[PDB]
């Protein structure tokens, strides 16, 4: 019916996540706060690149990260945008578990 | 918990759309089928430059696009990946309706 409905129904990547729809889902079942990473998987993979023991690791570079937090009206969020590093788990070579932005 | 976990829950650009997650949203409501546009909306946009009129328009190149198609069971869904060109309505320089793949 219009551009914005035309853009949520029919086009996958804004990197301007859309906070409300996607923390509703049921992967994400409304809660608090999530972090999105703008990357195809091989650069984001590549950090645990020969890591097998369990171990939190640091970016040595910044990518683009979208940050969706809950407000005070239940599952309703509000969208923050940056370029930072992050932590990951690293299990056999591969992320496993997104620990935080900037730090481990 | 693992590596494809993961990628469904911190990545935004993996060329492949979570069907069983975004195909039980409000939005679609487990319908048969449903075609995605691999993009940012600036390229699809461009589409209706300087279309006023509501019109139907065939893309002048190809483009990702990756259709959700329903199973036999009921909203589980497999994904097709394809490169091609879509048929748009614009109004007002905006991409409003998705007509089809391949023409109008």
């Amino acid at each position: 019916q219009d551009w914005l409905t035309f853009q949520k129904k029919h086009i996958t990547n804004t990197r301007d996540v859309d906070c409300d729809n996607i923390m509703s889902t049921n992967l994400f079942h409304c809660k608090d706060k999530n972090t999105f990473i703008y990357s195809r998987p091989e650069p984001v993979k590549a950090i645990c690149k020969g890591i097998i023991a369990s171990k939190n690791v640091l970016t040595t570079s910044e990518f683009y990260l979208s940050d969706c937090n809950v407000t005070s009206r239940p599952c309703k969020y509000k969208l923050k945008k940056s370029t930072n590093k992050f932590c990951v788990t690293c299990e056999n070579q591969a992320p496993v578990h997104f620990v935080g932005v900037g730090s481990c």
